[PDB]
């Protein structure tokens, strides 16, 4: 049996390593190999073919959330005029898991079909390592004593493995799971903790609100005083309310220091406190670090960064000529469609004579909490930082819908940050039913440099959310020189 | 006998922003007319006008009640299970949450006008007395008791549209959109006549709220609705009302409608066709409202079509007197009718000319799925434009594999100038759609091309991300002929 020879090979079958092969083969003509772990979802290894957000991530959870969102949907109805027997109403967790399950199956099944039929972009299914500068080894597992499958020879090669969930270590941390089991649970959690302050933790603090079953509690704890560090603060501190108001325990300031088995099984959390909790599922989401373990990067130089991630320059190189990096295994902004573009970037200047990079500035992104956040660009206290003088404008109120459907707690926060020494929109920042969607072809707007006055000249699209973007001249208040104040001396 | 520097017949979209903004941020003295302190019976519209009264708040409102009949539904695929024999649309609770909405926004306002120096609220029927004098009567006929006479130094015309009517017979056993918001029952049966985004909004509605064994049916003279939007979306939303029970009747127009003994109507079509209903919506249009305001007393020129004349400052041919909004008979929205008269304000009583800006506005249908849009469709592209392309992307969202509702295909096009790659126009149908196409009005302001919308990164999970998504035209237009291939 030969080793099998390619310009270009990918180790990572991911968002980013899928974008980066089937371009270089389909419009550049290059002969190239991907190598992934698994050829569909789930245990043992969780992700496969597809990526992550494929198959344990943004592709399920959205799924589980829009779930999730129906509790909201049917409560709400009532304030319409609909009527229906309340005590009828189940969540049949089962029906979900399975759902999900055959919708991630049949992309999986998509993705086996496309390397079957397209010329140059070749499947080997094993655990990818570094050999040398120019071969890739493929082996049964993990461990670099385990049988080789195949030898890939490669002119040029791409690291994309991406990320894997962090476990603190606690006595007892085995009693624990990660997102990578939720998705899988037989049945909805009656008790369940989620550990983190992050959008994995605060998203699956949703889903298993909604699915519990009679009599049950979602209890989420985050070491610091305030969730989802790095968003807009206003939005921060509204979600926390609107997650309490809908039944969710938030245990700010503290941390679980041990867990133990209850004798009927439950499990018995200890925090650094004293506190104690009885629940019947932890599930920690504290941070995903980049995989880099399993590549025997040593074999042949590659430096991480202090972090643990792969070092790369603006074009995704390493310090290796021919070797690159894209997506999560960079530790950086860990989104699909960043990895994506990475990919794109890279093929299009190695095999495209025609150099580009990622802009990692002004990328919008989304929370999938219930309800949900978009944002776009920078915070305001950050912004404040690297402008004399800083402008924000706010809207926030209940709208008239949740007026009538009793959820008065939702209130929509939309806030824009300016530059205002000339307008520049710095970061605009959203909570509310529709702010993933709205948020878009924001995007857009701040890669076009617009000013608040651009916004504020467009004509409102009336009745929405987003029409608030539209409506507003006249500051809330400024930052000056980094300090907070309604009104500029 | 009163003197002001603006007086404003009408205080709805238009003519209330015009007044608040010339005195609150001019200083100015300012008298605002309307007929009805609050919405309904007898004149529908009223203080805060069509649009809060009987127009954007309630139908809104009352899309989002008839959605829930999709939620319901749709929530089986995800694993809610309940006991579906016992639901069941209460009409009257809805009728009398959106009274509610609207009877606070009505109290606002009043308030709003207790608050404000320089801004006072008369009530009756205001008509031109003379180039500087409108006169408040008690009703529409202008020999009814004078109750103000006003002297003004600017008139603003700001009294909206009101449904038009066919001359057929039996035209009084139907109704508009103004007694559809107030009907004490759902219909059980109804006609919506009409192709435009009042009839289909209806539709949507009666088919949420209708009784046990109703039907809604839709007629529309010609061959296609929603006339001026996408022909892709207009033929895809034709076939999701299909797919949701609604009988879209086209090529065909009443010719009389009759009294049956039990009080249902009997519709009789120019084709022959017949069709029993409860009730008959006609929503065929609607068309400026000029008749009491005594224009003639002064000599204001109106449009062949019967619009007030305007520039593009909204100075009509008699000096000191302006309209904006509906009443000059072009786009029929209310976020254009406030721009109109801030621009107004600004232009008469500050110290720089403004003009509001009628293109590439974005607006929205609130169907069932419904409808985004902004800037030119391809047509009206290809006419205006040697070389046009369109960037196309329909599918069923994974979500809706689920839910069952596998008829809800998503649509998003992209119209560009192909010689430089400007976009001329975004049209989208799906849900949310209206809330996606709010930024991209701001993009057409900055002049963005295609590759502006494809280089930007994506928000993924999303429908919106389809938008950055298109790389390669699905056709063109050349010198107005549409083609799939450039020649
Ligand atoms: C629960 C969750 C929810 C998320 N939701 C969102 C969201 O809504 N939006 C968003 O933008 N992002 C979301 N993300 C992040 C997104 O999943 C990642 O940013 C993205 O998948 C990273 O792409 P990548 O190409 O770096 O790697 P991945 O997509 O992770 O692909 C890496 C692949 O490498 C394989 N692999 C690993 N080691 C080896 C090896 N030695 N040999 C061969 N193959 C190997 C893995 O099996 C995997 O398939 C979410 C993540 C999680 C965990
Ligand atoms: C069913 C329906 C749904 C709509 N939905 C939307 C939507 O979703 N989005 C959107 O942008 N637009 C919508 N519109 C259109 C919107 O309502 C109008 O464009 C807008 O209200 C017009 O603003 P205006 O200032 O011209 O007049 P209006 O807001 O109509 O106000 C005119 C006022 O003048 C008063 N008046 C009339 N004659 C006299 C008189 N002689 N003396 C004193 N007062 C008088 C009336 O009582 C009324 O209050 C909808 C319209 C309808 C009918
Ligand atoms: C221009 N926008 C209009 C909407 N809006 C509100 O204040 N709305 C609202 C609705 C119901 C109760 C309280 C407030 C913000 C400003
Ligand atoms: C980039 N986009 C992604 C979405 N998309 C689809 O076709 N969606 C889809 C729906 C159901 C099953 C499989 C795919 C268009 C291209
Ligand atoms: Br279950
Ligand atoms: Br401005
Ligand atoms: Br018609
Ligand atoms: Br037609």
């Amino acid at each position: 049996h030969m080793s099998k020879a390619f310009d270009l090979v990918v180790i990572g079958a991911g968002s980013g390593g899928l974008e980066a092969g089937w371009n270089a083969a389909t419009l550049y003509g290059k002969r190239v190999a991907v190598v992934d772990v698994q050829t569909s979802h789930g245990p043992p290894f969780y992700a496969a073919l597809g990526g992550t957000c494929v198959n344990v991530g943004c592709v399920p959870k959205k799924l589980m959330v829009t779930g999730a969102q129906y509790m909201d949907h049917l409560r709400e109805s009532a304030g319409f005029g609909w009527e229906f027997d309340g005590s009828s109403v189940k969540a049949n967790w089962k029906k979900l898991i399975a759902a999900k399950n055959e919708a991630v199956l049949d992309i999986n099944k998509s993705y086996e079909g496309m390397f079957n039929d397209t010329e140059g972009l070749d499947f080997f299914l094993g655990w990818g390592s570094l050999e040398s500068k120019n071969v890739v080894v493929v082996r049964e597992t993990a461990d670099p004593k385990s049988a080789v499958k195949e030898r890939l020879q490669a002119d040029h090669i791409l690291l994309a493995t991406g990320s894997w969930p962090q476990m603190p270590a606690i006595p007892g941390i085995e009693h624990c799971i990660s997102s990578n089991e939720a998705f899988y649970l037989p049945e909805p959690p009656r008790r369940v903790l989620t550990v983190g302050g992050g959008f994995i933790s605060v998203e699956f603090a949703g889903i298993f609100n909604a699915y519990k079953p009679p009599g049950g509690k979602v209890t989420l704890c985050y070491r610091n005083n305030l969730i989802l560090r790095g968003f807009d603060e206003t939005i921060r501190e509204e979600v926390t309310k609107q997650l309490t108001a809908n039944g969710i325990e938030i245990m700010t300031n503290e941390n679980p220091a041990k867990v133990s088995l209850n004798t009927d099984g439950s499990k018995h959390v200890t925090f650094e406190s004293g506190k104690t909790l009885d629940v019947d599922v932890v599930m920690m989401a504290i941070g995903r670090i980049p995989r880099t373990n399993d590549l025997q990067l040593g074999n042949v130089g590659v430096k991480l960064t202090p972090k643990g991630g792969v070092q790369v320059d603006e074009f995704s190189r390493t310090n290796v000529p021919n070797i690159y990096a894209i997506g999560d295994i960079t530790d950086r902004l860990m989104l699909t469609p960043v990895a994506i573009n990475e990919g794109a970037a890279l093929v299009d200047t190695v095999f495209g004579n025609k150099p580009r990079k990622t802009d990692h500035t002004r990328v919008a992104s989304a929370v999938f909490s219930i309800p949900p956040i978009g944002t776009c660009g920078l915070i305001e206290e950050v912004a404040a930082k690297e402008f004399e003088k800083v402008a924000v404008y706010m809207s926030s109120f209940t709208p008239l819908m949740h007026n009538i459907s009793g959820s008065k707690y939702k209130k929509f926060v939309a806030k824009i940050v300016t530059n205002h020494s000339d307008g520049t929109v710095l970061g605009v920042h959203l909570l509310g039913d529709g702010a993933p969607e709205i948020i878009q072809a924001v995007g857009v707007c701040l890669r076009l440099n617009a000013k608040i006055s651009d916004f504020y000249n467009t004509i409102g699209v009336h009745p929405t959310s987003a029409e608030e973007l539209c409506s507003m001249r006249t500051p809330s208040y400024y930052y000056v020189k980094g300090e907070k104040m309604e009104k500029l001396p």
